[PDB]
């Protein structure tokens, strides 16, 4: 039809790639994909409450922390509802459903509803307002018509052949290019190389033939599914310089057989780029390899007490963490003693890496292993665990797929945690088609607030990454197709917005030269009032705060910055008449940068913060809203009342930087309107300090350049620009900071004591979470950075979190890093300004 014809136009538009395209295949997995995924949308879809969907209720089921209780007014908290102009104010204790004060609770100002069978201390909005001290705003209104919610009607046995593997290397060809090139030939199994076959050197012409068959030493039988055949080729030490992969076993359970040719990527170790199925889309400029795959067609099947000191090795084993080498010993120790170590739930990561994965009755053994799984079944989710399990080293689907099992529990408040790890995990799926996608795309179809971060988080993928972006589409298609009606165009308006500013980004970028011109600031606001007539919708969600509808653009507060990546500072008033403020929404429309090292840092910042909730703690991070939206473009929050620290200190000492201790401090006192606030001023950023100093050196990133720091007129310090990133120190503990505390040099302050006490608390408590900071920790440089990622760089986490020491010696520890940013005072700051 029509109709099914310019909506996939649509669909194609609000995605960013073209699903139905099949200019870069070479068989039918996307296309199988698609039609798989229908099954599961469906079900998810049809078994959603649809007035449950409508509204969205954002709530927890976990205990309201030690922290915000000693805020309550002894079991009472306060409920202002509103009339036209005036409202009622009710008295409430913490346990009052919605129902207990048809007509519904929106919260005044945003698309945030308090509604559904839960206390109201089990809502994050109510939350919200006793975080910060404020009160509770809402209005009697009608539920939004679940109408606007409506969906748019939518042979040989493979262990019968002892066959060695074969494949030949008929030769390579690229349009433009001298040494000597060889190709190498490897079956992988997750990261782990099963045999190895190279060719005989050639010289390095423009097309270089060998026509070779490569006899590997595994046989056709042993081969697992998701066993990839990795092709790379060589320069000469030598030198790598393109990688393509190719499936062995396909979507099908079938072998693969025939001609291929596949283009290359190119080289610019751990990366999940390495990896992917996907060929290189550039069929221009791009190498390809000519191979051939032969041997009828060939399917897979599917199938139907100890010593004490080796009791003792093996807990030792199990007890160690991830990133710790499992030797040759370790391996035969794990898989002979199976059946003890599937006891412990923490050893699944180990023993499946004890698995001969290139020899069949192994295998065997290991799905009858994995049959027998009660004490997995039944133990408690810890998410460390399960995302070990969801990284590079796990190939097989059976095994991913407990893993997935442990997540179907999550509460969505905790998958919102993960989400965006979790979606990068997808890029360790063997198959485009997995139990983990399926996940993603039913939570997301359950809940409106997944679903649009589920949106936002592919979109940015399908953007700015093509060894992974056809797989995205076909997820994100599934996703569009179910998310329905209303959501379509509130995804339509933001693309819109973002397609507009993005232009306006663009022309303006280029009338300056490498400060601000006077005339270029006239000239933006020029093109943004052209833009609030034209065909601007004017009103759309803020993508990185979706609870926020913008309206109008405040034209005369928007500005170009002076960072000499010239982002637009916007200012947008909310579209809701019933907001009771006159701010304004603060957007920073940024190119040039790839939000995505961003986004990832300041994820884990938040898990960092629940992770602390845990244990009553409340180290008042502010991890700012920040979006990749497209291309090389995104979205950051702009925090109100803010500065830079750098300027505070261009603002009272001048240019060049001699820098003095008190000049925070009277900085605090002039923006605090009385010494009541100041003290919760000091409070804040005694709390503030502490969070960021411990983040940042469990991640590495304390070492930052004091203009990439910034205070509000609150106390709340924070960090900004994560996407960056002699002599060192661990983190930022300058005098000026210290001054606030009341030490200088070599003393030791009440407020100093406080410091000290919170940060080694909040060390100790992420230190009981080790693993799990360090799967994020290599998960995020894997799928993050570009940076051809090496154990070297990931077992730096190892150190920061002092691993396999006991507590008294890690609060040492992290108490000469205090001490080391004493010594240190102005030199590091002042060693920047070269
Ligand atoms: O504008 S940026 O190019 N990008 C960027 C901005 C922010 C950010 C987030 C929230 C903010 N809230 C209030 C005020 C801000 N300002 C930043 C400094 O200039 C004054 C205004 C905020 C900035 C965070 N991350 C990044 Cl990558 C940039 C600018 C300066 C820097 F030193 C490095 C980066």
């Amino acid at each position: 039809s029509e109709e099914s014809q310019a909506f996939q136009r649509q669909l194609t538009a609000l995605i960013g790639y073209d699903v139905t395209d099949v200019s870069n295949v070479h068989d039918d997995e996307l296309e199988f994909t698609r039609r798989g995924l229908v099954t599961p949308r469906m079900a998810e879809v049809a078994s959603r409450d649809p007035k449950l969907y409508a509204m969205h209720p954002w709530v927890t089921s976990k205990p309201l922390p030690e922290y915000l209780w000693k805020k309550i007014a002894n079991n009472c908290i306060f409920i202002v509802i509103h009339r036209s102009t005036t409202s009622q104010t009710i008295k409430v204790s913490p346990d009052d459903t919605p129902g207990a004060i048809d007509f519904v609770l929106r919260v005044c100002g945003r698309d945030e509803y308090l509604v559904g069978e839960t206390p109201i201390k089990n809502f994050q909005w109510v939350r919200h307002c006793l975080k910060n001290g404020e009160e509770i705003h809402v209005v009697l209104d009608t539920p939004p018509d679940p109408a606007l919610d409506e969906v748019r009607k939518e042979t040989v046995s493979l262990w019968d052949c002892d066959r060695k593997f074969r494949v030949k290397i008929r030769g390579i060809d690229i349009p433009v290019l001298d040494l000597t090139v060889f190709v190498e030939a490897n079956i992988q199994h997750g990261q782990q190389v099963l045999c190895q076959r190279r060719t005989s050197p050639k010289p390095f012409t423009e097309e270089v033939l060998w026509n070779v068959w490569l006899e590997f030493s595994i046989k056709i039988k042993d081969l697992p599914k998701g066993a990839l055949l990795n092709l790379q080729i060589y320069c000469g030490k030598v030198q790598l310089l393109y990688y393509v992969n190719l499936l062995l076993i396909d979507h099908r359970f079938l072998l693969r057989r025939g001609e291929y040719v596949l283009h290359m990527w190119q080289i610019s170790s751990f990366n999940a780029d390495k990896l992917t199925s996907a060929t290189n889309p550039d069929k221009e400029n791009s190498m390809s390899i000519s191979i051939l795959l032969d041997n009828h067609p060939i399917a897979l099947p599917k199938h139907q007490e100890m010593p004490n000191q080796l009791r003792k090795q093996l807990e030792a084993i199990i007890a160690t963490d991830p990133l710790n080498p499992l030797t040759a010993e370790d391996k035969e120790l794990l898989w002979h003693f199976r059946y003890e170590s599937l006891k412990h739930p923490k050893a699944y990561p180990k023993l499946f890496s004890s698995v001969k994965w290139g020899q069949q009755e192994i295998v065997a053994k290991t799905y009858q292993l994995l049959a027998r799984r009660e004490v997995w079944d039944q133990s408690a989710l810890d998410v460390g665990l399960t995302m070990q399990l969801l990284d590079c080293n796990f190939s097989d689907e059976n095994v991913r797929a407990i893993a997935v099992q442990k997540l179907e529990s999550l509460e969505d408040d905790d998958v919102l945690h993960y989400l965006l790890q979790l979606v990068q995990a997808v890029k360790f799926e063997p198959y485009h088609d997995s139990a983990l996608a399926r996940f993603l795309l039913k939570r997301g179809l359950r809940n409106k607030r997944i679903g649009h971060f589920l949106f936002w988080f592919l979109r940015s993928e399908i953007a700015q990454s093509r060894h992974y972006q056809q797989r995205f589409a076909v997820i994100l298609e599934a996703y569009l197709r179910g998310c329905g009606t209303a959501m379509l165009h509130d995804f339509t308006q933001q693309v819109q917005v973002i397609e507009m500013l993005q232009k306006v980004t663009l022309d303006i970028k280029s009338l300056s030269a490498e400060d601000v011109s006077s005339q270029v600031i006239s000239q933006l606001k020029q093109k943004l009032e052209n833009l609030q007539n034209s065909q601007l919708p004017e009103s759309f969600r803020v993508p990185y705060d979706p609870g926020l509808k913008a309206g109008a653009l405040a034209i005369e507060k928007c500005k170009v910055m002076a960072s000499k990546k010239k982002p637009l500072w916007l200012e947008f008033k909310c579209a809701d008449p019933t907001a009771l403020s006159n701010e304004t929404i603060g957007i920073i429309f940024k190119h040039g940068d790839d939000l995505r090292q961003d986004m990832l840092i300041l994820q884990i910042l938040r898990i960092m913060e629940s992770i602390w909730e845990t244990e009553s703690l409340d180290l008042c991070l502010l991890p700012y809203g920040c979006i990749s939206t497209g291309d090389k473009i995104g979205m950051i929050e702009i925090v109100k009342d803010a500065t830079t620290i750098a300027k505070i200190q261009q603002s009272t000492v001048g240019n060049t930087g001699a820098f003095k201790d008190e000049v925070l401090n009277h900085w605090l006192k002039e923006k605090s309107p009385t010494e009541e606030k100041f003290q919760a001023a000091v409070e804040r950023f005694v709390y503030s300090c502490a969070g960021y100093c411990v983040a940042t050196f469990v991640l590495g990133i304390g070492d930052r350049h004091n203009d990439n720091i910034m205070i509000t007129e609150t106390g709340n310090l924070f960090h900004i620009d994560f996407g960056h990133i002699k002599e060192r120190v661990p983190f930022v503990l300058t005098p000026d900071f210290l001054f606030v505390m009341g030490t200088s040099g070599k003393k030791t302050s009440p407020h100093f004591q406080k410091f000290q006490d919170i940060c080694v608390k909040a060390y100790l408590a992420l230190r009981h979470h080790t693993n799990l900071l360090i799967i994020l920790f290599s998960m995020m440089l894997m799928t993050g950075m570009p940076q051809l990622t090496s154990k070297e760089d990931i077992e730096y986490i190892r150190d920061a979190l002092t691993v396999g020491k006991n507590e008294e010696d890690a609060k040492k520890y992290f108490l000469d890093q205090i001490e080391v940013c004493r010594d240190k005072g102005w030199t590091v700051q002042f060693n920047w300004f070269l």
